[PDB]
């Protein structure tokens, strides 16, 4: 009976505090697809995506004024909408830029689902806000600025950060960490990230080199799609290792833990298929015994991770905060959950004007 | 915010449309737990519990009313409660009696979370209302009258029904089955229940003769526990085993399913752990690849089974009937979700009077 | 040395010989993105794509508009060009609409070389030109015009046909296959395809009925991500469960081949990586003993089929032969690859504008 | 339509850089059989076979001498020319010196190919040419000569030498890795190779010890065939065991691949089946997660790293530089392919004559 | 102490009664290779070698001569040579040609050593002569011809025949087992070989169909080397698979077993090393339950049939009765071992000059 009467999409292209380096190309703006879903109850869902590269802006906007088709007049039922989509993409392949798409229609939808009731997402999905750790989320610094960044982390409270590894040596990788290590003392955690960079044998050899110094996780060691290869390298280490950012789907999360391919998993809120995706991967990481930490998508995923079983980490990345009002605060390292309704993104209406592509 | 504000239980021993007989012993009339969740918003959720056996009855009522300390003032956050009951009955068992009682909780908390928002559970949880298939379940009846309760459901509109089988005669089983389908003809469901009556060899020898009839599914052949010996039996069928009501939460179920224990599974929403277990259990089920009904507590597994990606059937057993106003009905052999905030019961407040033990 | 120059792309909506009608929804004109890749020794590659749905079409051209900057002035090496996009998309996720999009790039850069060599594309992977047997694919067309377009197809030559299923009712599935195989005798090929549009418990039921009547193969049973479903429906038969439409990349059919999802593959030259892609995918089915058959892409899988150990069937399905001059030839049911350069693809061009999106 | 129309073969001794001593015996000169494949557009194929041993040098030109029937007057077509050959010695067994034999017939008709297009091998099989990283492959040679042959490729401008152990006494094998270790600096790559010595108890014993001191693979521990054994060994140790220089095929490698014999494979271009067989190989290493060397054949090998998605090195030890023109160059330890069509082997035809047998 | 003193080979090839016909190409004559190994004792041993096609005849003999160098002076110890053979020929590959050529030492060394102590083979291997159960084996006769050499075996007293089988139409196969079945009777034995004519689904249709007419075993289904496609066959079948003919070594053959490829075995005394392999074949046989028969060399195999725990059948398949005298004898179907020393091969030395190659 609420229905959906209105899609709208904005292409930008937005500033970063700091380009997002890795082991397989630079990042330096973000390019976003921003949503908003209308609706007969007046207020309108909010919601965004990432792109990657500015090379599938364009095509994922209009993927999603095409799918406009599919969902202006249906009912505001995520998970009926969910169903819905994956139906009528059978044929096509509900994955890659589809999925996202999809993802990004369910994030708003529960985000004007939140407002329909006047409540924030986490209280309906049946939860209760608390704080939740963080780390701040850096790149392929140098050991200079990785050390700054680091310092600067742990003044402003966070009990973690992660960095970006896969320079062109091993001792390069190494140089980077024991800096860090010694600017922030033991009680800290280094996160490290390869970025699909390595083959399995060079990732079993850095990543017992990484243990030994002393790392909290080390992340997508070898390309994302070969779980037996995640499998084969932790096999050989003590240190988890951590992935599941380029799960599309929970059925992508099912197969590689089903396989023992990771001690930790991270989904991301677009790809695993938003939030409706997000609650089905909750479960898995439940049942699979899965510490389950957050991937970019800060705004929603403080509310996520509060009704996550397993809750591990969120990833404080901020991708968005050019067009979105700092309305998720961290306090001694801890995301905050604003008390608005839905997932609590107002956008910066006159900043968004200066970004568009 | 919202908050728990008191708990009432009423034990009643409530009498049936036609007593239970199984394989294993008859349930004559029904012991329920009437559970009443007062909160600070002045709405109350209403949920019950199936004690099975008069004998566990008394015992259920006493540790609820027990547990109300624990609950009291905690806010009203079904998932946030169950985590906490699970973290407090770690040491003696999450499981049985206590996790049928926190399952009682959680049903009567997502009562009173739809009420607070003046919504159908089932759009709650995000998805639409849809009329669900529903069987009608009849229990061990004789041929005479297995093959008359047959005719009458398919009068009324259902397209299948369930009969318990487990006589001490093979040819027994053969001849209800085969009097039913005369009946009823070739364009109808009939499952069959054993409630666990067989060892493993004998349910291969007996399931093999019932495929030849043609039966819709074989239910509980064996010991519930032995998820192995299922297997074996599912091994040597295409007739799907069917099984899960007795599931202590979705971690049973995970464990059966992981071994292939079953090709279809009907969690009871009470020993699954209440809406909180159920939604796990269906991202489970819908991984795994199995077709997902409803045991019992048909109230509210209309709204849940609505919710469920590869929901299959609704188990019609109308065990409250005596108790709960007839706000859920059957048009067409499908169930109809009532337009009424959260679960739609209502107590026959008059009638519980004549019960109580 | 020969290098890209330039990329064109065009969006097409266009006619067939008949709608594709699914269990999951019919296919009524078929949307193509047609490629034309220039190049400084003068020729120039084509290819098409196929988008399944006209709600994907804008997008994927956009896509590969916005990818000629990364191709423009590359060597004309499809494999070194395969895999620089594989890297360049590693974090956006190499599949889905993307890894369609490089696949495309990759068919026109093999036309280009083939042109640049003035040679057959079959003659240039090394392999001998042979007339390779083909069914006919028809769709969910009812008992009277499936039979009628099986007798024609027998008439011309064609020594099997393939049929859509999945009508609601078992009995209605099974009228077709026996109207048809009335109509051709035994001596003839009828394969059925049910496109996703079963669990799997149903699947095995349907499927071993069809058994019975004797069909050629079973496609597609149930969701096409769901390896382990059809690893289990394909252990309850002994007709061959056929599939790999929808694997993207070999990477996807390696891990279905690596858990016994099928005894049969049919990769789609565009789904699974092009040329490229395609001869990795022959050599995965060569070791784990696969026969494999075409999905599309009638034009380029004549010359892929004759490179391929153990080729099986080609598809005849012809998508886009309103915009393309018909070069390929049956004769005797069999595929004959046209004695041009390359893939002998040559554009309609007044028929092109006609189509235009 | 280019048809073979000549097979010639030379069977030589030719002498050497210097003796290859292994652990199960010693290689002085190198007997191998030259290959000339003449065809109707004039141009001739090149290629060679390693016999091992004298003994069997005579035999096997002997069996290619009577292996021209099967392939003169046919197509130059290598992939239907190996499918041929495999049906024709079905019986016999395509293995061993058969299947030898017919990939010198493979890589001379792929020579041939890329001179009936003017363009190098590396090209026609779809690749662009690049720089190969290579390790001088040295012997069974002592302390002290081990040690100067280290130090004179380090100063040549090779990252990596390989040496041949299995000594009496352990302490012999690492005096030799510590004594390279010390001349070239850690920053450099010391292969090891057992030649097949030792049982799996003495593999893990004296690998567990190597890698200990610092080694970058561990080659052919123990008998070539057992495949087991190889794994047993290999979940011993975090070093990578490296085989597949005698699989006999990409069925064998299949075979070791499946079970996890090992971290790192380097098939031979001759054993694994030629340019055709290589291709296929190259498929599965990339499916299995495997960086692929190559074996001996260094001037085919070159090209068909270039051409290998997870190529790591090449083997440079030169057996054939008394009879081929030096056309392949190494440049900053890196093989360099000439611009040359085909494969760039041009024979010493005046020195060929010295080593006739 | 007692040497080899000389080695002499002659390759002839000879007439047999009956073209072998088989699904892959026929063999109209046999090609074989007669050893005489001289010893210090005075007695020569022989045996014979079966090269399958002309064009590995020349090869294989004139290896045996330069192997004479390898094995003159050496103790007549076959146990020892085998070892020493493995080793010289460690990186040649001892597999295919090299292996069948160490087998044909392996053999007449036997012979010799029983020579040498005067007593049958069998006797000097441990155990009694006794008759030994023998099929005859035909070929791919078509129903006529192969009806009639059923009836005349029959006549003669044997209890089975095989037939060659793989015919275009799975019909003729069904047409040709139909009507020896008819001439025969019902207690006969028909085993009918594929000679790995068959793709896996092929495979798995024909065997089922000739499973319901009732055969005695389905030999050599699909590639000799799959053995896992092999299992695929069995895992569909009542009927054992057999296999083994085309196993190098007694290792190819515990490679096949460990995974389940077949339920009976046929090793080569040839390919499976000799004597001294088939012994090792034998006790692999025992403890994996496997009935074992032998391929060809029906002089030798009476032999080792009578020390084989398993022992099945003897195949009757005379190839070199043309040239070696008819010492065995069969009488009631039984193969009976002449009471000669060592094998009982005495050559036809006025028949060899006809036959030399
Ligand atoms: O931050 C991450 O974890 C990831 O590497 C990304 O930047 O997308
Ligand atoms: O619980 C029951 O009464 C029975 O086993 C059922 O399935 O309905
Ligand atoms: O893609 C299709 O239209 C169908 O599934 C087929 O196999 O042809
Ligand atoms: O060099 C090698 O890797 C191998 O041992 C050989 O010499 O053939
Ligand atoms: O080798 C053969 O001729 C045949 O395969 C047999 O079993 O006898
Ligand atoms: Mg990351
Ligand atoms: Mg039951
Ligand atoms: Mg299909
Ligand atoms: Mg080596
Ligand atoms: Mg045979």
């Amino acid at each position: 009976e609420v229905l959906i009467t209105g899609l709208r999409t904005r292409a930008v292209n937005v500033p970063l505090a700091y380009p997002v380096h890795t082991a397989v190309g630079t990042v330096g703006t973000a390019p976003l697809v921003l949503i908003d879903l209308a609706t007969s109850a007046g207020v309108v869902g909010h919601s965004y995506l990432f792109a990657y590269t500015p090379v599938a802006l364009k095509s994922l906007k209009q993927l999603l004024d095409d799918m406009a088709a599919m969902i202006v007049n249906e009912p505001l039922a995520p998970v009926s909408l969910e169903a819905m989509l994956a139906k009528r993409f059978c044929l096509a392949g509900y994955t890659g830029l589809i999925r996202m798409a999809a993802a990004g229609i369910d994030m708003a939808a529960w985000d004007a689902l939140g407002k329909v009731h006047e409540t924030p997402l986490v209280k309906l999905l049946g939860a209760n806000a608390r704080p939740v750790q963080a780390y701040d989320s850096h790149s392929l610094d140098g050991v200079k600025l990785a050390t700054e960044r680091a310092v600067t982390a742990a003044e402003l409270g966070f009990r973690a950060v992660k960095t970006k590894i896969g320079y062109p040596a091993l001792d390069q990788d190494l140089a980077v960490v024991r800096s860090i290590r010694q600017a922030v003392g033991d009680d800290f955690g280094i996160m490290v990230d390869y970025n699909q960079s390595l083959d399995v044998p060079a990732a079993i050899k850095r990543s017992q080199a990484l243990q030994q110094e002393g790392v909290t996780w080390i992340e997508e060691p070898t390309l994302q799609h070969d779980y037996e290869g995640h499998q084969r390298i932790q096999s050989k280490l003590n240190v988890p290792v951590q992935m599941g950012e380029n799960w599309l789907g929970p059925e992508e999360m099912f197969k590689a833990l089903s396989i023992g391919a990771c001690r930790l998993a991270m989904p991301d809120a677009m790809k695993i298929g938003g939030v409706t995706g997000w609650i089905r991967a909750s479960a898995l990481a439940q049942q699979f015994g899965i510490p389950m930490s957050s991937h970019l998508f800060q705004e929603i995923s403080a509310h996520l991770l509060a009704a996550t079983p397993t809750a591990h980490w969120l990833e404080r990345l901020d991708l968005a905060g050019s067009v979105i009002e700092p309305t998720l605060t961290f306090e001694g390292g801890n995301a905050v959950i604003p008390d608005l309704p839905g997932v609590g993104i107002i956008w910066r209406e006159k900043e968004i004007g200066k970004y568009l592509v």
